[PDB]
């Protein structure tokens, strides 16, 4: 029939047996078991077994229909199926009519089955039901899984995605395995969660433009966070040597399969930890968080989607690290002096941008050509194993402390998988004399209650669940990402 | 003394450092041991013992000064602190001159040591340098803790309240421990944890608005989890939860933040009864947790009085609002709540008691206002919930078996304050009024089984479990007016 049909069937159905005095969303169904117990008590069974002693009640969607006085259905829960087969024999008459009952089910309803355990004749693990009670029904049609392969609606309606296609569930099982051990390997090394706000006075920083909203009871204009980081910072001065944060950042800018305005960060700072102690602790990371979710080291990943064929990447430690200018000066045979918003470097630049393969001018500001520079030199030199792109320039990281030994240069490491940055970290500028954005308020001032040497990094965690679950695009491990209306 | 020159003489000591060669902001400082770990290795060694073969780094922040060639400080580092004593005999003249190394040690600076493990001729746990350099060093004066007290400066500046007082790392500690224990007591029983938007087109409360770019599209902050979390339920995910932020653009007072902390789960096929077991059985085994009792002490009326004691031993009272409002105003509430009988015999008990009118004066504004003046202060010495609230007061809840016109609802109330929200959903789309979100009402019709979802006030919960009396000493950065 039609769908718009089918809808109203069920709807007068309803009503039709709510006028009958039958209520047909019951308030509670005392449960026994779940159907994984289930599955894992009665896994087995005899071909053909029954343990007609042990009755049992159970729930779950029904999410198959079969056909007189023998009916069949596919019970549906926690990402796990059975069998139903109620038998005219096993029907508990008392309660009411064998017929009449199952006649009005279909798919997609929730229902509450008494019953007892057992196997087909044909050796199909089942519940045999004596009674078949209807929880909550479904009033429209559900879809099978070609109806949701390729459209949105895996977006717009994430429930039927969850419910038809059983590695969508997989996906975000993943992702949560991922933030509960990314929270458990830092409280096991001493870090201490905290809560920073989300809501601040002081606009993006250099990246991208804020979302700005209103605060009623104070009449002022605020803006959510584009970071933790300098809030974090302050608890370090505060004394607390080992702090992290996990939760949502804010930019406002376009979306693509790599960017989303609103995403999920984690950044921890360290205490008396430099570039070393966080190049260490990121391969430790990456190295066990692999391991702990594959039982190896490689993963396999469709960089270039399900259509083509795909990479292995290795994350066994130690990884690669390229340091930016020494390797673009390597990459293009040329050599980049003294300043690098210099105007004769900068002619450089953009004369190896424009020389070079035709690629994509920018703003030209210093800053900007660097980081397009090893965007097409470096960041895809390596795409079977993680890397490190090291040694940025402090033009590039303002609140990156000065390099010890190369000038002009700091202390920072970005952790690179299939061409995507995954990490951020640097060893923390303390000086605050040597802060020239101090020469926002809040932090200036916390500086000069003394830092002390600290090392922080930011992880992309909406990235790394898209390397782990074998996803091309950034909405493929969000539940509900924001779409268009 | 102005505090002015304070800043200028120690800056002007920075650069007079850096002008002699010396790097007061050095890179690294290979640390051995933390003060936590070095009081627990040496803590029960003889009076006066010197171990003087181990030489440890140890880092910290100097929070005293005292003064020929004796010198004392004390060392601070993860809330715990030890004594340093600078002796002319261990000193390494190579590295320096003693009395200018120390003397340029200033309170609140940040130093690394070289030295060994000892107790004092007293008795105090010290390490005794041979060589202090300067790590990070302190440019303003430290307040005292009087100066943190009656000011807000607490929470404009946190870090020299976790510095200062004692009493605001442990506080926070507790915050991050129950929140702990709350993942794994729900992760220990199937619970998953998921993360939901914070950004919705549609949304109790005023909303926060913000413009999204990309999308060309005003959007508002999430007031609540609730209806993405039901709509996991419908997606199979039969007990689910999430711990974050929502908001509600609204005033600021003690117990109410605009941005605040919640944590909501819901579980597929459980009911008010579940509901009540779980935060009996969750309360119970935090407040052991925390403590190794089930009694605490909190200054319901401040620091200033003496406190109550609250009993968190289960089980806990549970209190029906209309039966019991009639049973203490001596009234008969009948069948619609709103029906103009029932308006007129409740405002006719508002005046008779001289409480104020709430204006307007709704049956769900009226009833509320009954109860919080005559049901939410009955119970105080122990959690207790408030339940079966009419349907009228609860949109969402699922009507009651039995009872016509209330709902499976149950609050609990901690100290007059409701601490806990939670019912069975209503899970009947024709029954949702509200369905006249649209995503929600969608998914509804696609089957939401018989659920039971509850709300927990995690800000307010630390505050009776470290016994504040504002939830601006329970959030790190409180928003301010600058
Ligand atoms: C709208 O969304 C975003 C926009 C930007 N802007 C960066 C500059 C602009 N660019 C220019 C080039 N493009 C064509 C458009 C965007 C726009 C604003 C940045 C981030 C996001 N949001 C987002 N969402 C998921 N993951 C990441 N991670 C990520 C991205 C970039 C670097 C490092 C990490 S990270 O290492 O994972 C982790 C440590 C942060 N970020
Ligand atoms: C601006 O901030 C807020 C405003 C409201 N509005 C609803 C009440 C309205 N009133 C009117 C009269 N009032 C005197 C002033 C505000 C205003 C808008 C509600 C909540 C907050 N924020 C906040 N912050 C910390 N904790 C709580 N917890 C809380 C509050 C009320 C109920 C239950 C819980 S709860 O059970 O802990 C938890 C499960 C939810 N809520
Ligand atoms: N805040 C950074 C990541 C962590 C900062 C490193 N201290 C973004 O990108
Ligand atoms: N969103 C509610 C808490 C959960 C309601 C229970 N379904 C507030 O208060």
């Amino acid at each position: 029939v039609d769908p718009r049909l089918y809808f109203e069937n069920r709807s007068k159905f309803i009503q039709d047996q709510k006028d009958k005095g039958i209520n047909p969303y019951p308030h509670k169904f005392e449960r026994t078991i779940s159907i994984p117990e289930f599955i894992e008590k009665y896994k087995d069974l005899g071909n053909g077994e029954h343990l007609e002693d042990t009755i049992l009640n159970i729930t779950g969607r029904i999410m198959r229909v079969s056909a007189q006085k023998l009916r069949f259905f596919d019970l549906v829960g926690d990402g796990e199926k059975i069998q139903v087969l109620a038998n005219y024999s096993f029907h508990n008459h008392e309660k009411g009519n064998f017929a009449e009952c199952y006649d009005k089910i279909r798919r997609g309803d929730i229902v509450g089955i008494v019953g007892f355990p057992g196997k087909s004749k044909k050796g199909e693990l089942s519940i045999f039901p004596k009674e078949t009670i209807l929880l909550s029904a479904c009033l429209h049609m559900l879809p099978m899984k070609y109806g949701l392969k390729d459209t949105e609606i895996r977006y717009r309606q994430r429930y039927l995605d969850l419910l038809i296609n059983e590695s969508s569930r997989h996906t975000f099982v993943t992702r949560t395995k991922i933030i509960n051990f990314l929270r458990n390997f830092l409280n096991e090394r001493g870090f201490f969660e905290v809560e920073t706000p989300m809501m601040n006075l002081i606009a993006g920083g250099a990246n991208a433009r804020p979302f700005i909203t209103h605060h009623n009871d104070l009449d002022l204009d605020l803006y959510l966070r584009i970071a933790t980081e300098l809030p974090l910072k302050m608890l370090i001065v505060g004394g607390i040597d080992k702090v992290y944060e996990i939760g949502k950042v804010f930019r406002n800018e376009g979306i693509d399969n790599t960017h989303n305005p609103e995403f999920t960060s984690c950044e921890f700072y360290w205490a008396y930890a430099d570039y070393n102690d966080l190049i260490k602790w990121s391969e430790d990371f990456f190295s066990q968080l692999v391991y702990h979710l594959f039982g190896t080291y490689k993963i396999s990943y469709n960089k270039d989607g399900p259509e083509n064929q795909p990479i292995e990447i290795d994350f066994t430690p130690p990884y690669p690290k390229v340091s930016i200018v020494e390797e673009i000066e390597k990459v293009t045979n040329t050599i980049l002096e003294q300043p690098f918003d210099s105007n004769e470097t900068i002619e450089k630049m953009i004369n190896i941008i424009k020389e070079h393969k035709i690629e994509l001018p920018n703003p030209p500001t210093a800053a900007k050509l660097l980081d397009q520079l090893a965007s097409h030199f470096i960041e895809n030199k390596y795409n079977d194993k993680p890397f490190f792109i090291v040694e940025h320039p402090q033009i590039m990281s303002p609140l990156a402390k000065y390099h010890r030994t190369k000038p002009g240069l700091t202390e920072r490491l970005e952790m690179f998988i299939c061409g995507k940055e995954v990490l951020n970290a640097y060893t923390e500028l303390n000086d605050p004399f040597k802060q020239k954005e101090c020469f926002d308020s809040a932090f200036c001032t916390s500086l000069e209650y003394g830092l002390p040497p600290t090392g922080g990094l930011g992880l992309g965690i909406d990235r790394i669940t898209m390397f782990l679950t074998n996803k091309n695009s950034i909405k493929d491990v969000i539940l509900f990402p924001t779409m268009r209306p």
